[PDB]
């Protein structure tokens, strides 16, 4: 990718902007909206969102406040884990889509595995997506085990898989079996939630190249083929953090980088995280 | 009890009406605003809400639509999840105030205690009571062991635990322990979010008071002594539901109905949602 315009295709040849904004802990109204807004002006074209985050309006106003044509945007929301069966997800979804003010989504993902419900709320956005009212279908937090699942009875495979993604967990055995199976993988909490920026091996590769840590780990991910979210609610972030397509990591950087792993999640385990 | 009015006292010597609204998905604004003063508008003094929910503005405008004193209303909510720790805690609590336009809470609870962040997320709510902003602190899904654990390191007891509580699902361990720990027990999803309305069981002893299973299993919960927050968003539900104190159940119907106890869940268990 040479620029912030560049795509993606995923299986059904939906063109996928590689670089994102997420907006997890971001605030309803303003801060969402603003945020929304500056990243658009400033040339995302792509927002991730969940109905867990609170914000869907905000996101919804920041959309259209943003002069960009609709159809030039991707937006993508997520089906909690309370909404989840056939029937509360169709439900779920709906309520999603008049928050934000949209016709239709350009992805939604289930949020989390859990246990026993995203089989049938798998059924539920296939029938969304063939009633044409979802481009792109998903999913988020899967391991290899749920997907292995998911796939016994699946009518359509996955398109996306977001999982938490950064050099101190490099999700080496998910990503191999998810490009072996053409769902795309896409970063959530790509700058560990803060948690990197310091790190002395990423600060001198930083260093060399005249970058900020956050851009070095954010190229770091294009070069792996990994859609990235970074969010940010400070505007001159969303700038810094889309400033990464007039440098690249050398194969000795990217391994560097690799060598971080410690196997880390700043986050849940999906494995955990039962409902 | 013998009315909507009547409380019980808490180990702090705080007085917590027996019966409250539970506003789990109820949507923001007027729906919220609407069901809060009705119940209230029906003498109904104690109002359940979490942060999570999303409704906390229009709970809140409904709380000074209705026109009564603050000091008469008994107001609840929930530090969510992803907000755990100390310093994120205090911020997440601010939150809550500010879009319920209170000064103070009456409640204020641990919503799960998940794996690793609500010993020091307790810390926090410690310290809110201390600077007079909550009047009473507690918890919400812990087990006797989540709660043997706290205990080693507090400095003031959990006053309410939270909990599912239905005849499907009796709680029967977790009661003596809160009962002798001096914690008192509060029911969520009381009604078993409309599962158990038609249960057979609870239909003839519906049938011979006269009453519906939904006022039963309410009248269930009182003379067992746990606070209850019924959830309905029709003002004739919330009038019916709280139609409970002009008839009791025997020795033989409290021992009928807790029969049908299968350790039932219709939300997650907290020793399973790990986060
Ligand atoms: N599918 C899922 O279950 C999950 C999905 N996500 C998605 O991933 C997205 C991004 O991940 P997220 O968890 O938000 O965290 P990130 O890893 O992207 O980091 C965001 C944190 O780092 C700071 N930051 C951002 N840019 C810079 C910069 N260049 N320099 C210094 N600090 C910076 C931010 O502060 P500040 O805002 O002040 O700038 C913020 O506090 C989310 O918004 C969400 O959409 C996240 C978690 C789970
Ligand atoms: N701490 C925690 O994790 C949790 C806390 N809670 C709290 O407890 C409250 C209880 O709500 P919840 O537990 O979800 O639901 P309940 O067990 O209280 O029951 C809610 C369901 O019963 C329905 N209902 C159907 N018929 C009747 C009737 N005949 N009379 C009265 N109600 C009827 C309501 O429909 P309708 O509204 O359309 O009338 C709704 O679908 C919550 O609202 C929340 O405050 C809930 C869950 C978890």
């Amino acid at each position: 990718p040479t620029s912030l315009k560049d795509t993606v295709k995923l299986h059904n040849g939906v063109e996928m902007p590689w670089f994102g904004l997420g907006v997890f802990k971001v605030e309803n109204g303003n801060e969402a909206t603003e945020s929304v807004k500056a990243a658009i002006k400033n040339g995302y074209r792509s927002i991730d969102t969940a109905a867990i985050y609170k914000n869907e309006e905000g996101v919804g106003i920041g959309i259209k406040e943003s002069g960009v044509a609709r159809e030039e945007l991707f937006i993508t929301s997520k089906v909690w884990n309370e909404d989840q069966g056939y029937e509360t997800t169709l439900a779920a979804f709906e309520k999603s889509l008049e928050r934000l003010q949209l016709d239709y989504l350009d992805l939604y993902l289930i949020h989390w595995p859990g246990k026993d419900k995203y089989k049938d709320t798998w059924r539920a956005l296939e029938k969304l997506y063939k009633d044409g009212k979802i481009r792109a279908i998903g999913v988020s937090n899967f391991q290899v085990h749920h997907l292995e699942e998911l796939l016994k009875d699946a009518e359509i495979k996955p398109m996306v898989n977001q999982v938490e993604f950064h050099p101190r967990l490099t999700q080496k055995e998910l990503r191999d079996y998810c490009k072996g199976q053409g769902i795309q993988l896409e970063a959530w909490s790509p700058l560990m939630q803060g948690q990197l920026l310091d790190n002395e091996v990423l600060t001198q590769i930083a260093e060399k190249h005249n970058k900020s840590v956050a851009q070095v780990i954010l190229r770091w991910d294009l070069q792996h083929g990994v859609v990235t979210i970074p969010k940010s609610i400070k505007e001159h972030r969303i700038i810094e953090n889309a400033d990464i397509f007039d440098f690249e990591l050398s194969q000795e950087d990217m391994d560097k980088i690799d060598a971080l792993n410690k196997d880390e999640r700043v986050g849940p385990n999906p494995d955990e995280l039962l409902f």
